[PDB]
């Protein structure tokens, strides 16, 4: 029958797929996370989940306090700056390390739809 399906009968496209990397890892290809208005009310909420998901008590003391651009030129403050299939770096108290965050890496992560 069909009373009330959760997620298996027609669904609109929303949110944004990003590959999150933790500043200073190199070997770590990062973790993919989805972001929208229904999941995260703001960057602060994302950072909350990011801290827990990317937590490593190594290069990320408090998990994740801020999110920087793949280059680290500027840190994002609003979700409106996060675009689909985007690559971000997690920062807290570091000067951002310019590594092969996506050099020679398979960018087929943003294609699981």
């Amino acid at each position: 029958g069909a009373m009330d399906p959760e997620f298996a009968l027609s669904n609109e496209k929303k949110a944004k797929k990003v590959r999150f990397y933790r500043n200073g890892d190199r070997y770590f290809k990062g973790i993919v996370y989805a972001v929208s208005s229904d999941r995260f009310r703001s960057f602060d909420a994302l950072l909350a989940d990011l801290t827990r998901s990317l937590s490593d008590n190594i290069n990320l003391p408090q998990g994740v306090r801020y999110i920087y651009t793949i280059d680290g030129s500027r840190k994002i403050g609003s979700m409106d700056e996060l675009e689909e299939g985007e690559s971000y770096v997690c920062s807290s108290d570091n000067f951002f390390k310019k590594v092969e965050y996506t050099k020679n890496v398979n960018p087929n992560w943003s294609v699981n739809v």
